[PDB]
RNA sequence: AGCUUUGCGCAGUGGCAGUAUCGUAGCCAAUGAGGUCUAUCCGAGGCGCGAUUUUGCUAAUUGAAAACUUCCCAAUAGCCGUGACGACUAGUCGGCACUGGCAAUUUUUGACAGUCUCGAGACUG
C-alpha cells in the first residue's frame, strides 16, 4: 500500500541531503555545517529503518521459493544479494562466482545442501520482477548510505585523536558546536545521542550513547564497557576544552590522553 | 559591655561496641573516586599489600622447686610422810631433799540456780 509511497518519500529526502551533502564536498576544495552534519546523521538512521522494512518485505515475497534461506543468511545486505543472485532457479549454488562474494564457504555448502531439499514452489514472472525492483531499491539505499558514511568520516584535532573523526562529529553535532560542547560537564557529553529503547531494564544500555557505541569502548569486554565509556567521556571533555580555544594543534594533548586511556585499560584487564 | 557561630589544640566527666583498628619513599583520584533504583542525576576517597589477643600492677593455679646477694636430743628456768643435817628439851621446831598420797561434813574440787517486791527481804527447785 505505502511501499512505493515510502521508496519515494525516502528518495525525495535523500535527494535533498545527497545534493547537500555532494555540494559541501565538491566544495571541499548563519547554515553551519554540523546542522547538515546531524541531518546526514539521523537520516542514516532512516535509511537503516527503510532498509530493514524492505527486508522483511524481502523476506515475506521470497519465503514461498526459499523458506529456509532466512536461517541461513541472517544478515540484511546477504540476504538480499543472496536472493538476487539466486532468483527462480536454486541451481545457481553450483559454480557460482558470485555468490563466494557475499558468502563463506561453508554457508555456501550449507545452502546448497539445503536447496536440493526445499519443497518452495516457482515465483510468477510479476512477483520476481516486483523482488528484482525491491533488491535494486535495497542497494541503491546502501549506496547512498555508503556515500554519507564517505562524507561523515571526511568531517578538533585532540578531541579526534582520542575518538576517531566520525564519534567525534556525532557528538560535536548533537551537542551544537564545538563551544557548546566545551561548556558542559563529562557526566552529560557521556550522553549525548542516548535513546530509551523501550523493554519487551539491564539488557537495554538504558544510559549509553555515541561514547559506548564507540570503537575504543567497544573495544573492551561487556563487564568493563560502562566504566571505560566514563572515563573515554571525562578525558573527551578536556580535548574539547583545548580544542575550543585552539590550542596543541599538533594534538600533543590528544596523543597523551589516549596513552593515559590505554594504560588505565591495561591496568584493568592484567 | 556582655551574648553568640565555625575550625583546631589541651584536659575532665559519662555512654556505646570489640567481625575491627592502624600503616602505605605502592598505584589511581575534583583535569573526577565511586554509582544495583537511579541518571541531562548524585559527588570522595578507592584498590593492592602488611600488622594484630602495649604496659605497669594485682590475684589464682601447677609442681619438689615458679626464680633476687629447718628439725631433733639432754638438762635448767603447796601440804601430808620419809632421809639426813641442824637447833632446842623419846618429844618439839626450822630449812633442805624426794623414792607414796591429796573430789566424802571444818576449808582447795563448789548448796547452787531460777523467780518476785520496796541498800533490804520473800518464793520455788
Amino acid at each position: 500500500a505505502k511501499l512505493w509511497d515510502s521508496k519515494m518519500f525516502a528518495e525525495i529526502m535523500m535527494k535533498i541531503e545527497e545534493y547537500i551533502s555532494k555540494q559541501a564536498k565538491a566544495s571541499e576544495v548563519a547554515a553551519p555545517e554540523y546542522r547538515v552534519i546531524v541531518d546526514a546523521n539521523n537520516l542514516t538512521v532512516e535509511i537503516e529503518n527503510e532498509l530493514n522494512i524492505i527486508h522483511k518485505f524481502i523476506r515475506d515475497k521470497y519465503s514461498k521459493r526459499f523458506p529456509e534461506l532466512e536461517s541461513l543468511v541472517p544478515n540484511a545486505l546477504d540476504y538480499i544479494r543472496t536472493v538476487k543472485e539466486l532468483g527462480n532457479s536454486l541451481d545457481k549454488c553450483k559454480n557460482n562466482e558470485n555468490l563466494q562474494q557475499i558468502l563463506t564457504n561453508a554457508t555456501i555448502m550449507v545452502v546448497s545442501v539445503t536447496a536440493s531439499t526445499t519443497q518452495g514452489q516457482q515465483l510468477s514472472e510479476e512477483e520476481l520482477e516486483r523482488l528484482e525492483e525491491a533488491c535494486d531499491m535495497a542497494l541503491e539505499l546502501n549506496a547512498s548510505k555508503h556515500r554519507i558514511y564517505e562524507y561523515v568520516e571526511s568531517r578538533a584535532p585532540n578531541l579526534s585523536i582520542i575518538i576517531g573523526a566520525s564519534t567525534a562529529a556525532k557528538i560535536m553535532g548533537v551537542a551544537g558546536g564545538l563551544t557548546n560542547l566545551s561548556k558542559m560537564p563529562a557526566c552529560n557529553i557521556m550522553l549525548l545521542g542516548a535513546q530509551r529503547k523501550t523493554l519487551s531494564s539491564t539488557s537495554v544500555l538504558p544510559h549509553t550513547g555515541y561514547i559506548y557505541h564507540s570503537d575504543i569502548v567497544q573495544s573492551l569486554p561487556p563487564d568493563l564497557r560502562r566504566k571505560a565509556a566514563r572515563l573515554v567521556a571525562a578525558k573527551c571533555t578536556l580535548a574539547a576544552r583545548v580544542d575550543s580555544f585552539h590550542e596543541s594543534t599538533e594534538g600533543k594533548v590528544g596523543y597523551e590522553l589516549k596513552d593515559e586511556i590505554e594504560r588505565k585499560f591495561d591496568k584493568w584487564q592484567e
